[PDB]
């Protein structure tokens, strides 16, 4: 099991590393502290300020520490909540739908995704924090992922490094219809394999089929909507970012979400974010990564949303 | 009169280059916008979208104009009352009380004032954006510089740059004493010159002397302050800034500054504000700007104000 030694490191390192900040007196952010990577040690022996464990000896590298502080903070994760859903329940894996190998897991509460990433996208992360912060504090209606922190666990000479997000779509609404959309068509086609699972993630052809009446929106409900999108891409392309979804979910009637009516006329709420941003381009034009953005919200705010 | 020259292309650039921005929608900050200098030329002959004028030909350099829109709006400067209170109303020299052959200038209705600064000290400031849009957005009680543009005027050959800040001590409240700040002891007490003003600059030896029992401040009102100085300070050192003072203005009675207490008993409120941050050292040793802060704070928070 190679796993079970990963969900072990993970579930020890974040204890520690939260736990210990926990301890040191809360401070703002400044730049300096976005670069930062703090490295902590586990032996399978046992250390000083580190115990022992079932699993092989690993190295915890967490990322931005103090950022991430902050932008737990910021988005009302309190520390021991996000310590106790993460580190003190078994952690669940999940049939990555990803033809990226990046795997995923979720908290037994599932609350929180932790989603592995390429060397490159952490990087390419760490360099986010800045345009993070800045689009975070300016609308916080944003649908960008929601970052909780970023960690590395290097056991063996090999590196698994990991974001722990939200998760979008919890256990708790049950949800009739998912899509992951892009504005693209090319193999926009749930796999049979995908299609035939209990609530299949639908892809954009899909959509624009089962549902060509769409999904509409009150006026003011709308724009909202047209809004910080806009903003968002604005922020994305600023950053010349590609390959990102919208992941739509909708639950039809018979409370935190957006609400919607349906084709047909039954009163629904959608939930939606926008997801895989780190897949920078900083062989692609120079226009292209805002062909992309535009072509995404020329999608979303009127083939799936309308007013 | 080479100085009603420069008034002139202040006065009309600022017009020119906000009046500009205001017709163009409103967007949020991207890291991009940071770097961002537009220059617009001005003839005395006139052109397609430019006036004729007194002065010489010039060019009017703006700095970073998306960021200082949202900076001024974020301070509450309402476009066309920056625009007015200083492009429509004759600008006010200053007999500079600075060492430094930095030149001031303020409006008429003596809200604003500009400083003219070292090519050095602009592009630092143009470095200091992030970081202070990362702490005006984390601590809106902070003492810096309150930032409303930056700008630059090229006649001739030569480089005047400018900064449009906030003036701390304005001509509505009569003000008793005065006082520049650092910490620091050795030349620190104002020229006799100086000091036969209507009210002088009074520094820090001045302070130590003819207020000794210093300013009192309740319990609650003193922690704000003593927060966010430390808060400040640790700004200050991060970007290795040194020279700054705590500028500090007291009137005494017979409303939206500090309520305190004179030695006597005198009911007073007083008026703080941090100035002269651009001097950065990014020959002075790493722990250097360190000291001058924590010297700076431990000054102003056991001896100038007092619990
Ligand atoms: N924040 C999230 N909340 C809920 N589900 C998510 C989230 N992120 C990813 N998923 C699930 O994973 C799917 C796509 O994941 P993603 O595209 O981020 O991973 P990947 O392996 O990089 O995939 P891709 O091959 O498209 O790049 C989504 O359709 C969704 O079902
Ligand atoms: N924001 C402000 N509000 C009010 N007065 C100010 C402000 N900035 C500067 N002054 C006036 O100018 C004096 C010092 O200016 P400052 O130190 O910034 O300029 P300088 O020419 O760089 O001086 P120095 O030689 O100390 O570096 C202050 O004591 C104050 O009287
Ligand atoms: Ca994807
Ligand atoms: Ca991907
Ligand atoms: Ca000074
Ligand atoms: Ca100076």
């Amino acid at each position: 099991t190679t796993s079970s030694a990963l969900k072990g490191a993970i579930q020890l390192g974040i204890t520690h590393s939260v736990g210990s900040l926990s301890q040191k007196p809360e401070r703002d952010v400044l730049m300096q502290d976005f670069e930062v990577v703090e490295s902590i040690f586990f032996p399978s022996q046992g250390s000083s300020s580190t115990p022992g464990h079932h699993h092989g000896d690993f190295k915890f590298k967490t990322y931005a520490p103090i950022a991430f502080r902050y932008f737990r903070e910021m988005f009302g994760i309190r520390p021991d909540d996000y310590l106790y859903s993460l580190c003190n329940e078994p952690l669940i894996e999940l049939s990555n739908p990803g033809a990226s190998g990046s795997l995923f897991y979720v908290s037994s509460d599932d609350e929180f995704i932790i989603k592995t990433v390429q060397h490159k996208e952490a990087e390419f992360l760490q360099t986010l924090l800045p345009g993070y912060f800045m689009n975070l504090n300016q609308n916080m209606r944003t649908l960008l992922p929601k970052f909780y922190g970023l960690y590395c666990v290097q056991a063996d000479g090999k590196n698994i490094r990991i974001v722990v997000m939200n998760n979008l779509l919890p256990r708790a609404v049950p949800m009739h219809l998912k899509f992951d959309l892009k504005g693209s068509t090319y193999k926009r086609r749930a796999s049979p394999k995908e299609r035939s699972k209990g609530v299949p993630t639908y892809k954009d052809l899909d959509f624009m089929q089962d549902m060509p009446e769409g999904i509409l929106l009150e006026n003011d409900h709308y724009t909202a909507l047209s809004r910080t999108m806009q903003r968002d891409c604005r922020v994305l392309q600023s950053f010349k970012i590609m390959d990102y979804s919208l992941l739509v979910g909708i639950h039809i009637l018979h409370m935190g979400g957006i609400p919607a009516f349906n084709s047909k006329g039954e009163r629904l709420l959608v939930f939606i974010g926008i997801i895989d941003i780190l897949q920078s381009y900083r062989t692609v034009s120079v226009h292209r990564p805002s062909f992309y953005a535009d072509r995404f919200q020329k999608f979303m705010c009127s083939t799936v949303f309308r007013k």
